[PDB]
RNA sequence: CCACGGUUCGAAUCCGUGGC
């Protein structure tokens, strides 16, 4: 039984749990989640974790995302995207130098209010739900960081381009937000998540068209997982007993890493085998307390 | 099981929290 994440690419028109439904069952498998919903119109980047990787998406969701989308200025729908019923289509006649200096006038940090056709819950609801039954809400902003924004391209009222964003971030209320800055509205045709972190939809593999074989030898273990947090490795002999229960103390240890106030980092030992995560509670600097904090160990 | 929440929308279904 393997156990990590799985770089899966989600082709345009399936939801993200088709892509779970999927890769459990080409693996027989009931454990099974992703770490981030895309879009059903949209395509590329979905993480997936198999097994013991479920217990590890929670650690993807603070990671920036960059995307290639295009949207139709003077178009306008419920959905924000191209699935949804038209609520209005008339024509932007505007210069290409307003369209680039409205979407480049994003580039920073806004309060963007999420789609009305989200996940986000209001009342023990979800929004698209609400929706759907014709209620659309408005959630307070969230105060959005768009890091960068290039390859512009126009061709119409169809205009292309690519943004790093910061996690919670909607390109569907992008669009329509750049749409009411230019005053003629626009929805997202198409969105690509090219990478979330450091996982590209390069790396990313079809779960759909691939084969159980595949699938499995395309998951990065446990150990290889979250490549970016600090590590600590621990005594061989330390190993079961951390891997059972009790914490993690100064003389357990054994290599460095600098870590934060309440940083997560990566508990290994002498052979490598990732035994858990354990959340800093002192910077790293230099004695027999409370070094780290189990906060999630695997057992294989 | 119940309640709440998370995640770029059709996650009962993955994750987290509190209660039982
Ligand atoms: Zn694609």
């Amino acid at each position: 039984m393997k156990h990590g994440i799985l770089v899966a690419y989600k082709p345009k028109g399936p939801t993200s749990h088709d892509v779970v439904d999927e890769v459990r069952k080409k693996l027989k498998t009931r454990k099974v989640g992703h770490g981030g919903t895309l879009d059903p119109f949209a395509c590329g980047v979905l993480i997936i974790g198999v097994n013991q990787g479920t217990r590890i998406l929670e650690f993807y969701k603070d990671l920036k995302k960059v995307f290639w989308v295009k949207m139709r200025l003077g178009l306008i729908t419920e959905t924000f995207d191209i699935t949804g019923e038209v609520v209005e289509e008339r024509e932007c006649n505007v210069t290409e130098e307003e369209i680039r200096e409205a979407i480049f006038s994003f580039v920073g940090e806004y309060d963007q209010v999420p789609p009305a056709y989200s996940a986000k819950k209001y009342k023990g609801e979800r929004l698209y739900k609400l929706a759907r039954e014709g209620k659309i809400i408005n959630l307070p902003p969230k105060r959005v960081k768009i890091f960068k924004i290039w390859d512009v391209n126009i061709e119409g009222r169809d205009v292309s381009f690519r943004v790093e964003v910061s996690p919670g971030t909607y390109i569907r209320s992008l669009c329509m937000d750049i749409g009411y800055k230019l005053g003629c509205g626009a929805t997202a045709v198409e969105l690509v998540r090219e990478s979330v972190g450091p996982h590209t939809i390069e790396e990313s593999l079809n779960v759909f068209e691939a084969a159980p074989e595949e699938i499995e030898n395309r998951i990065i273990p446990l150990e290889k997982c979250l490549e970016w947090l600090p590590r600590v490795v621990v005594h061989q002999e330390s190993t079961k007993m951390i891997l059972n229960g009790s914490q993690i103390h100064l003389e357990m240890l054994k290599e460095w890493d600098g870590f934060k106030k309440g940083e997560v980092v990566r508990v290994f030992n002498e052979e490598g085998r990732l035994l858990a995560l354990a959340e800093a509670e002192r910077n790293s600097s230099f004695r027999q307390e409370r070094v780290l904090t189990l906060r999630k160990v695997f057992q294989t």
